[PDB]
């Protein structure tokens, strides 16, 4: 832990702290109700919730080297480089550092030249070749092994799937909101966005093809062909099966959602049967992957509870309130995650949804911090697949 | 070096950073031209030297350990509780980030009924309570230990001159302008600010009364009745009545400029021999301070230079450059010392002396902080009155 190190993310911490502050009263004063906020809160939400994600993902490092979990073996890493929290907080107080600046930017630009839709793409074309920079700069090694999982990933089924490839498409399954951003961006800037004034003042925002039906499929995809593809390597049924099988509920809850969703504007008697589905489907698949959770994801409502009751026997975590808030928080949140993504699925709330959306996709990113900590937990204390050695 | 410290400094410099860039827009663009801000720039002046003071101060306290100047011996500290230079880093972003919170409420007062005059007032009665509050609460030993300090100094001939007491009267020499904005606000709440609106809208600025010349010769009076102290504790002249008689030229100079500075609205002809009588005094404490400061206070310039061209043999820092620019900017900074001492003692430059002065007084500050350097070395190497037991 280097000085150095801790003094850049006070520092970085300092900074976005008051540029928050900034941020707060320029958008109460400064900023002006005229112009629609929307298509700029989704982009800056994508960032933002990367950010969010960084910074716990540095709580969840904290919480794994302070509590036993080894996760530089879980992850395979090489135990020279891996990153620390304090370098995750670092990252995300620099990312947080840009995206409040082009978000100030956006607000009131100081440059009479440069228009205000490039304060995004600036933005993330900065995150794109800070992540891919060929030379040694900073974090090299990082960004170089987060590339090569990120290539891994995308290309599931030509790729044996190992506990790293699992962990990322699962964040990706919790960050679905920045890939719908993303793909809301670009089809803003490629059809609805006026390259003349600014991005204030659209087809992008509905269903009319169905093509973020599949980008919110994307990472339930991924994991679908990775629990088959798991399944062709080890042949067996019971953990991957099952596992494949809560994902393809995902798959049955969204398509059903915006087929309804279409079939509103339509017209069709059909309509109320649809409704019907997506209830079915709906808690079919927030069951299953609650129960998932609960049971083999975390590992808890084990038979051989003993004094920790309604949980496993080993626990490495000092209070037993925090799983019991963990617990409730899950059953809470696990009904919003699939309640978002119906809704995201779904062009019905065009009142509510984005604001239901940008208040819960900071939950789910919560709720899968909450669920990096036991899902490590049970996977140091006994393997689940990705294994196969030893129990540690 | 815990963790949080470091991280708190980090913060608290982020924090200061961004204010003070905030600061500067505000300055340009909100603050209006129409309200005269001198008086806010003079209180604000005082109060940024002594954050400046105190980083510079963390600066030497680095240049110290990672020299090997033993300051903690030569201070007289115990080595157990001694402040370490990161939680001076820590105490002047903290005394910053209030310094620049006053300072940004006196441009936009986000609050109806508390007045603008309140904001430096509560800045500095937050110095004041925080330097003196009994309870063991932040930095408790070091303040207790620096008021003594303050007792001791302010109270000269009545206790024997310690290093400590005559390191810190001389702080107080190169910092006589805080003293200086202090008596000025003073002097501006109880004369001349309306208590109805504001701060901004004098007799307190003149010498009608010569009060300010009295307060310039404090810290010159405290070291020259300390150097009166040494001479009767040890029956010697050449080191302490030869100082005292620098401090005495102090002295001359300021009343002669004084001096000169009512008898110009006055008239007699006595004003171009009290001009005369001016420039003598101040090329005599100019030179016996410059050159006190190369031969017994630095040390330099001795005969025994060898490699070391127009220095001394030991050397404890890594560059001899250091040393050159070091005596270069203490030739051009001792007349600018002087000079900034004459014209805040008199009246004659209405139109410049307030700029002048408030760009001088920072790089005196700075001046002092090079001087802290190689004065503590010159004291670490063969001892200067303050040991008589040993070299060290
Ligand atoms: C509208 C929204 C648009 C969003 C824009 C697109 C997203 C921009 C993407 C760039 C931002 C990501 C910044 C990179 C941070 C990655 C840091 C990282 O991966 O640290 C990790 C830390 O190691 C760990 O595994 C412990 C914590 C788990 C790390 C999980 C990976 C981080 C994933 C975050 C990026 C996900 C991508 C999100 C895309 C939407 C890698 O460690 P290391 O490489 O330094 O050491 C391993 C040893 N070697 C290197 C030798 C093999
Ligand atoms: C208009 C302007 C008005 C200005 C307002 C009035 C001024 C407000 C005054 C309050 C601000 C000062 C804040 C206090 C910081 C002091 C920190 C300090 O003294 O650290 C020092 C660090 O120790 C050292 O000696 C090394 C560095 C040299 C320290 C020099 C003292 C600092 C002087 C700064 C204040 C000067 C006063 C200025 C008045 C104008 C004391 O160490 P310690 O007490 O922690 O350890 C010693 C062991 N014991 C305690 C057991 C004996």
């Amino acid at each position: 832990a280097p000085a150095w190190t801790t003094f850049r993310v006070g520092l970085f911490c300092g900074i976005f702290i008051v540029l928050n502050i900034t941020l707060v009263l320029a958008a109460v004063f400064k900023l002006e109700t005229d112009r629609s906020i929307w298509p700029l809160i989704r982009i800056y939400r994508g960032g933002f919730l990367l950010i969010e994600f960084l910074f716990l993902l540095g709580i969840n490092t904290y919480g794994w080297r302070q509590a036993g979990v080894n996760h530089v073996l879980i992850f395979e890493l090489n135990p020279r480089s891996n990153l620390s929290h304090q370098h995750l907080f670092e990252i995300a107080g620099f990312l947080g550092i840009l995206w409040c600046l082009s978000l100030l930017a956006c607000f009131f630009a100081p440059i009479s030249v440069i228009p205000t839709y490039v304060y995004p793409l600036a933005l993330y074309g900065f995150m794109v070749f800070f992540l891919i920079n060929p030379t040694k700069t900073f974090y090299y090694k990082s960004r170089f092994w987060l590339l090569k999982l990120l290539f891994r990933v995308f290309t599931a089924p030509f790729h044996k799937v190992g506990f790293a490839d699992f962990w990322l498409a699962d964040q990706l399954n919790s960050l679905s909101v920045i890939l719908m951003d993303l793909e809301y961006m670009i089809c803003f800037y490629s059809l609805e966005l006026k390259w003349d004034e600014s991005k204030g003042l659209g087809i992008c925002h509905k269903y009319t093809y169905g093509v973020r039906a599949i980008v919110q499929c994307i990472p339930a995809w991924l994991r679908f062909i990775q629990c088959l593809r798991r399944y062709r390597d080890t042949k067996r049924a019971f953990p991957h099966l099952v596992n494949a099988g809560k994902y393809s509920t995902t798959f049955f809850m969204v398509t059903f959602a915006a087929l309804y969703s279409t079939h509103k504007e339509r017209g069709h008697s059909d309509t109320m049967v649809f409704f019907y589905l997506w209830i079915v489907f709906y808690i079919i698949s927030s069951c299953y992957t609650l129960i998932w959770d609960l049971k083999m994801d975390w590992g808890l409502f084990d038979k051989n509870a003993g004094e920790n009751t309604f949980l496993r026997e080993e626990i490495v975590y000092p209070q037993k309130a925090y799983y019991y808030c963990a617990i409730i928080e899950d059953v809470i949140l696990r009904f919003a995650w699939t309640i978002q993504i119906s809704i995201t699925s779904t062009t019905l709330l065009p009142h509510s949804g984005d604001i239901i959306a940008t208040v819960f996709a900071p939950l789910e990113v919560f709720r899968r911090f909450v669920w990096n900590f036991f899902r490590l937990e049970n996977e140091h204390l006994n393997n689940c697949g990705e294994f196969r050695a030893v129990r540690d």
